[PDB]
């Protein structure tokens, strides 16, 4: 938390794209941080909620926005749970910017990804 908010408080300099590896670290670092999000404590799940958002919208160059996870966070079925809270949470995030979710370009076709959201609805 302390280190991706010392980084991206460097911003407008030291961007960190143009760079391939720069680039690469910056994707893993977002695809762990969706990865692990959902706390049983709901004030720093809001944090960690915060710092993905900051993270995309300051990085937003190296693209990578990694679905199937955040798919398979709201494809949960069993709805006595909230457990699918968090996916549809993440996609509110990607998509309180510009970003598209153009999902069966690198995952899982699209008449199955909106079919689950959907489902949750």
């Amino acid at each position: 938390v302390e280190i991706v908010a010392t980084i991206l408080s460097w911003t407008g300099l030291a961007t960190p794209t143009g760079v391939p590896k720069d680039e690469v670290l910056a994707n893993r670092l977002l695809n762990f941080l969706m990865k692990h999000v959902f706390h049983p404590k709901r004030a720093v799940f809001r944090h960690n909620l915060e710092i993905i958002k900051t993270l995309v919208e300051c990085w937003k160059d190296c693209l990578s926005i990694p679905y199937r996870l955040i798919f398979e966070k709201f494809s949960g079925k069993d709805p006595n749970s909230k457990d699918n809270s968090v996916g549809i949470q993440l996609l509110g995030i990607v998509m309180a910017n510009d970003l598209p979710p153009y999902d069966p370009q690198c995952g899982i076709q699209s008449s199955e990804y909106f079919q689950a959201l959907v489902n949750n609805m």
